[PDB]
């Protein structure tokens, strides 16, 4: 899409990026005045208004400003102020469009003669670039394309200055011929390496002083933004001059601008009764065409669309806006809502219809105030159930909703909404049954659709031989052939894919817009690839022109960019064309017919498949050439391809407004090149160049011998009429329909629409990862960091699924801080160091040390809590518990230190103990353990509470003594093993620290000397 | 299970496993049943040839694999992994 630029921005980059020796004068000398400014700031920051005289212009892309009286010529500064006083911010009409004027540009006026103002322009065409010069300047040139000097510089060639000094300036004064030529050459260096499309200087004010631009007109290719973001910068694309945008149009523009889908809405008149909400671009163009040709010219309220599969919230907002905009006032004949569309490819109809019923059932009252009637037509994946949903919403809410499927014509519902009808060398055989493909990209859904198409077409071998994905190694992907599973090799380089597969004669290029050019250029130097399909939407037009010229040099057939692909029923299908198998089997695309078709956009090829299925014996072949401006194959490269093939008996072409391509089809009829019956229609008349309108194309096609209907509603009728007349002389022999080999459907599709039930494993009452936020136990991660809970809080959430109080989380953190490292001598730290010195990695070292936390090392946490809990809940005093554990062996776990005894406390038992005494209500098991401590410190001086015993008993007090745990949760967490987890998670910090320490000291492999071992082996076994 | 027993739903499978079919009436190794494993008189080197390489190795190569497993057995308790196993076993 090459669209216009503001002229301030045009001369901005023109002064910024020209490269020629001719002096462009008045550089960086422009001003912009708005109704949203005062004058003094740009008065003092632009001192050069204080020196020269001025010329002012409206900066809103206004066509022909001279004869309409909008330019102020040769006026001084305060004179410009009094000239701009009744003009800046007031209404004006140009052409047939009105509006306010909010932008004006001031430029230093130059005194000159009208005899040496000149005209130059460079515009883009398909076969190259046209550079046109004319010596008669000014706006009074008139007819420019018959008298001016034109030169077409080809694609992939550089301008010679000798050709422009020979051919272009032939009617120019020679005193200025050596200057401007270099300037024009420099401007071509501005035209090409800034990715322009259309650029006029009219007039080019060149004097003896130098060169000057006064007026510019440029359409630039925005899709090359990824090439020019470092060179354009903050570039704005203005709208055309028309009426002021409504705030709801601005809201739909904002919702399109934040989202990835395509949302469009433009009102024709706000008090119309025919409101349309169509899914599809060419579909909505055809619906608005059929409305404006069936008498609904005046009260067609809007045209807009929702496509690219929008979300539920996005289509709810779109349907909310379009339902509110027809609520404001009432119309005595009643209002009509047309929710139409063509056959969708992969979109579930029920999701978008769930958005629509969320808008409708919330707006049921105000919609049945204004006497509305809703007509719905749909098709695609799961359309019948969505039609049933919106019909039952119409039946409960009382609003009349007439749902329709693929058995109706597409635009019949606006014929019966308005009451006009009742309410009920290049090859010629591209694809074959032995065609093998190579797919560029990770597109397993498209490859699986191609294999499913091959299975339902009774084919022997898959269409896809390999895939090419450069971001991973050579492996195999698992795909389905009916019921059986096959493997398709995924290669990394394309040369590896071509060496293993010499029978591949088509490549499907699913690359992005910025990497399809390099992939296609690297593809075209392989001689086995005879045809390429480019899928990407938005390849800039110079790059696809280079692709066209190398394809024409090499002789390969590019199915053009921005296409869905092409489908030849019975043999081959490109990627995702057709859609799911519901659309392939519903439109009978598994057996060959005798009708070919060519479309431009892809969204209408589904409806053409449906029309040729329901009126004719079927499609033989069908190719969408693409929505780009310069497709890799036009209409003619495929109509010559169909005219030479003997299998097809009639051709159908659906064109678009714009471009004189169908007149070549007329010319091919009048010379006798095309003999087979042609049925054309150029969609989108809607006139509410003059040879590029669809009514002129339809008129010149209807006169040349092409069966052209009166509207789109009669297209299936005229195809059926030509078909029955072409059977009537006996050249089409319809074969009797064989049933296709059926497939099992899918698991994901049958569970997405919810008709299969599977029992699940892994019940996980922890950490919902699905959704928009990571939820912990029941609390989102933003609430985790907002409620200011630390690592003790998230251990409370992950381990216990409970929001612990703020002292218990800090106690958990304190326990993780004291159960960290305890030196390298101990058993697990030793194993981690022996592992780290063997050079392993962090996980194996930590893991080899962690797998010693058992009963003897690290198991006093859980045992010293089970023992004291089984003693305290049995109901014996401590002086009997010590003697009970004295008559059985088995020392009290959690009692005793080897050094820190009494009058010498352990000082990490003490920090914990004064935490549990202060911030911690009702601690009976710690009091019991301290009474056992009082009894045992009388026996020995070094029998104190361990840290491994005090954390155990204080953690049982933490569980059963605060809130949140009853007593069977609190004992289950003490039985399952949530106290081993405290030691393991604490000691993992020390073990990772030991690993990093032995990696930082760079120690070698450990060997453990033989005089510490004392081998005690048997004599001779 | 009922829709896949009568075969009207299709699910792509993971875990492609070119080794050890446990389903059926016999345990099949690489391609060879367990009764053929013990009937052809292949030892532990034969079943390493079947499980690891999916190939029926010749009778000297299986015996060489067994010989390598016999010499790459223990090399005393001083070495690093034997040390870690003993520190782990003494921690009970
Ligand atoms: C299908 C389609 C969207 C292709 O998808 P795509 O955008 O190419 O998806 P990809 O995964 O290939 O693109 C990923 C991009 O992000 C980049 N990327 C991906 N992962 C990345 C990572 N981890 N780090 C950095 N960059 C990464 C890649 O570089 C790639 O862009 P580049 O290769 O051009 O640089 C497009 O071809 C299409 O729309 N086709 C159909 C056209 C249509 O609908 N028209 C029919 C009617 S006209």
């Amino acid at each position: 899409s090459a669209k216009a630029i503001s002229e301030q921005t045009g001369k901005e980059l023109l002064y910024k990026f020209i490269c020629t020796t001719s002096a462009i004068q008045n550089r960086f000398k422009y001003a912009r005045v708005t109704p949203d400014t005062d004058w003094a700031r740009l008065l003092q920051d632009h001192p050069w208004l204080l020196s020269q005289n001025l010329v002012v212009k409206p900066d809103q892309l206004i066509k022909r400003r001279g004869k309409l009286g909008l330019v102020g010529v040769n006026l001084t500064l305060d004179g410009v102020k009094s000239w701009l006083k009744p003009r800046l911010g007031q209404e004006a009409t140009v052409g047939k469009a009105t509006g306010f004027l909010k932008n004006f540009l001031i430029e230093p006026f130059v005194p000159h003669s009208q005899a040496e103002e000149f005209y130059v322009c460079i515009y883009a065409t398909r076969e190259g670039d046209y550079v046109l010069f004319h010596h008669e300047g000014g706006v009074d040139v008139g007819d420019v394309d018959a008298k001016a000097q034109k030169l077409l510089v080809g694609v992939d060639e550089k301008l010679n200055p000798e050709d422009i000094k020979k051919h272009l300036l032939v009617h120019a004064p020679e005193d200025k011929k050596e200057i401007l030529a270099s300037f024009i050459s420099g401007l071509f260096n501005f035209y090409e390496d800034l990715y322009f499309t259309y650029l006029e200087i009219n007039p080019l004010v060149v004097t003896k002083d130098g060169v000057y631009v006064l007026d510019l007109a440029a359409k630039v290719d925005a899709t090359a933004d990824y090439i020019c973001k470092v060179k354009w910068g903050d570039i704005e694309f203005p709208p055309p001059f028309g009426r002021e945008a409504y705030p709801e149009e601005a809201y739909i523009a904002d919702l399109d601008a934040k989202s990835g889908a395509s949302l469009k809405l433009t009102l024709l008149n706000p008090k119309g009764r025919i409101w349309t909400m169509v899914a599809g671009g060419g579909a909505s163009v055809v619906y608005s065409d059929t409305i404006c040709d069936l008498g609904g010219v005046n009260e067609l309220a809007n045209y807009g669309e929702y496509s690219g599969a929008p979300s539920e919230q996005q289509t709810y907002d779109y349907a909310k806006t379009i339902l509110s905009l027809m609520t404001r006032e009432k119309h005595p004949d009643g209002k009509i809502l047309i929710i139409g569309g063509s056959i969708a490819n992969f979109t579930n109809v029920a999701a978008t219809f769930k958005g629509i019923v969320r808008a409708i059932r919330d707006y049921q009252g105000p919609l049945k105030e204004h006497e509305v009637t809703i007509f719905v037509r749909r098709g695609g994946p799961n359309y019948q159930e969505g039609l049933r949903v919106m019909g039952e919403v119409g039946k409960t809410t009382g609003i009349p909703i007439h749902v329709f499927g693929t058995e109706t014509h597409m635009t019949a519902i606006v014929g019966m909404a308005l009451g006009h009808r009742p309410i009920p060398g290049k090859s010629t055989t591209l694809f074959s049954r032995h065609t093998k493909a190579i797919v560029w990209g990770m597109q397993t859904r498209a490859v699986q659709g191609m294999l499913d198409f091959d299975y339902v077409c009774s084919r022997d071998e898959p269409s896809v031989a390999a895939m090419v994905y450069p971001f991973t190694g050579d492996h195999k992907q698992k795909f389905y052939w009916g019921h059986k599973e096959i493997l398709i090799p995924v290669f990394k380089n394309m040369a590896d894919a071509m060496r293993k597969h010499p029978e591949v004669d088509v490549l499907i290029n699913f690359a992005s817009l910025r990497s399809a050019y390099d992939s296609t250029m690297e593809t075209m130097n392989y001689a086995q690839i005879r045809t390429i399909a480019i899928i990407a939407e938005g390849i800039p037009e110079a790059l696809t022109r280079k692709l066209i010229k190398k394809a024409d040099q090499k002789g390969v057939t590019i199915i053009g960019p921005a296409t869905v692909g092409g489908i030849k029923p019975g043999c081959f299908k490109i990627g995702n064309t057709g859609g799911m198998l519901d659309n392939i089997l519903a439109s009978k695309l598994y057996r060959p017919g005798s009708v070919a078709y060519v479309s431009r956009s892809g969204g209408m090829s589904n409806e053409l498949n449906n029309i040729i299925s329901r009126t004719t014996d079927g499609v033989y072949e069908g190719v969408a050439i693409g929505g780009d401006r310069y497709p890799g194959s036009t209409f003619m490269d495929h109509v010559l391809r169909y005219q030479d093939t003997p299998g097809v008996k009639m051709i159908v072409v659906l064109g678009e407004i714009g471009g004189t391509e169908e007149y070549k089809i007329c010319r091919g009829i009048k010379e006798g090149r095309l003999t087979k019956p042609i049925v054309c229609w150029c969609i989108g008349t809607c006139a509410t160049q003059a040879s590029e309108t669809a009514v002129a194309k339809n008129q010149a096609l209807k006169e040349a011998g092409v069966f052209v209907p009166r509207s789109f509603d009669e297209l299936g009728e005229i195809i059926q009429s030509v078909y029955e007349d072409l059977v009537a002389n006996g050249v089409i022999v319809p074969a009797q329909e064989v049933p296709p080999p059926t497939v099992p459907m899918d698991y994901s599709w049958a569970r997405e629409l919810g008709l299969i039930r599977k029992p699940a494993s892994f019940m996980t009452s922890i950490c919902d990862e699905r959704g928009q936020e990571l939820i912990y136990a029941g609390m989102p991660i933003t609430e985790v960091f907002k409620e200011e809970m630390g690592i003790g809080g998230v251990l409370g959430l992950l381990w216990f699924q409970k929001r612990l109080p703020k002292y218990s989380c800090q106690f958990i953190e304190m326990c993780l801080m004291v159960t960290a490292d305890h030196g390298p001598a101990v058993s697990g730290a030793h194993n981690t160091i022996i592992c780290a010195r063997a050079g392993k990695d962090l996980v194996s070292s930590l893991t080899s040390g962690l797998l010693t936390i058992g009963d003897r090392f690290g198991g006093a946490l859980d045992a010293a809590a089970k023992m004291f809990s089984k003693a305290f809940d049995s109901g014996i005093i401590p002086m009997e518990f010590v003697n009970k554990m004295k008559k059985e062996g088995k020392l009290i776990m959690g009692i005793g230190h080897r050094v820190k005894s009494i009058n010498n406390p352990d000082m990490r038992v003490q920090i914990l103990k004064d935490y549990v005494r202060q911030h911690f209500p009702a601690t009976p098991l710690l009091d019991y353990a301290l009474e056992v401590e009082k009894i045992t410190t009388s026996k020995k001086p070094n029998l104190i509470l361990n840290v491994d015993g005090l954390i155990g008993v204080a953690f049982v007090d933490m569980l059963r003594n605060c809130g949140s745990f009853t007593r069977e949760e609190a004992d289950e967490y003490i039985d399952i093993g949530a106290l081993n987890g405290i030691f393991v998670l604490g000691r993992s910090m020390g073990f990772i620290g030991h690993y990093l320490d032995q990696k930082r000291l760079k120690q070698g492999l450990y060997r453990h000397p033989w005089d510490d071992i004392s081998y005690v082996l048997p004599e001779h076994m």
